[PDB]
């Protein structure tokens, strides 16, 4: 290795089957908790280990340095971005953007062209740089009760251009 690697991981049924992945999931849980201090740790753990959620992990030298936890809604035509974070010492180097670009490529391949997410006010600018907007095109009837709403957050959407 010696270089960064992208891995789409998660818990398919039980996290005890693959210990390498389990270690990465715990690593993600910790990174998410550390960079998302206002989010209950038990809450982060619950979602990161939920079989319906996947996490695109950014690993360098076997260690998790960032990731995006998401949930795919193929029939609804979109994916919910649940957690997004890069460990502090690795931030401001381009990894956060690198992670989102990789996630976009993955979804273009699965033919899902919309991301929905609830952004904390002080993170809005990050999403805007990644092409997200406060203008929502996915109908409310399509996401209400599907995506989780948060306190004081702003719903934002990213329309992916397959090119
Ligand atoms: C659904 C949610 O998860 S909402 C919560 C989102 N997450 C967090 O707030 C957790 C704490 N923050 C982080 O983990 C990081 O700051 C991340 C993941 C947002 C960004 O990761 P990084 O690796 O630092 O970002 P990267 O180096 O790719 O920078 C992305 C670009 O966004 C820009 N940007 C604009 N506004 C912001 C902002 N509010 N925060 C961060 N970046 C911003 C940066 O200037 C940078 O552009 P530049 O390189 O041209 O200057």
């Amino acid at each position: 290795s010696g270089i960064i690697e992208f891995h789409v991981i998660g818990n398919s049924l039980t996290p005890k089957a693959n210990r390498r992945v389990l270690l990465w999931l715990v690593g993600l849980q910790n990174v998410f908790s550390h960079q998302l201090p206002r989010m209950p740790k038990e809450y982060i753990a619950r979602l990161v280990f939920d079989p319906k959620h996947k996490t695109l992990a950014l690993i360098k030298d076997g260690r998790v340095i960032g990731g995006i936890c998401f949930r795919m809604f193929p029939t609804q035509g979109f994916t919910e971005i649940v957690f997004c974070a890069v460990t502090s010492n690795e931030q401001v180097k381009g990894y956060g953007t690198h992670l989102m670009n990789h996630l976009k490529e993955y979804h273009i391949k699965h033919n899902i062209l919309y991301f929905l997410t609830y952004a904390d006010e002080y993170a809005i600018g990050y999403f805007k740089k990644q092409g997200f907007s406060k203008d929502i095109k996915v109908p409310k009837s399509r996401y209400l009760g599907y995506i989780k709403d948060y306190e004081g957050a702003t719903l934002m959407e990213c329309e992916l251009n397959p090119r």
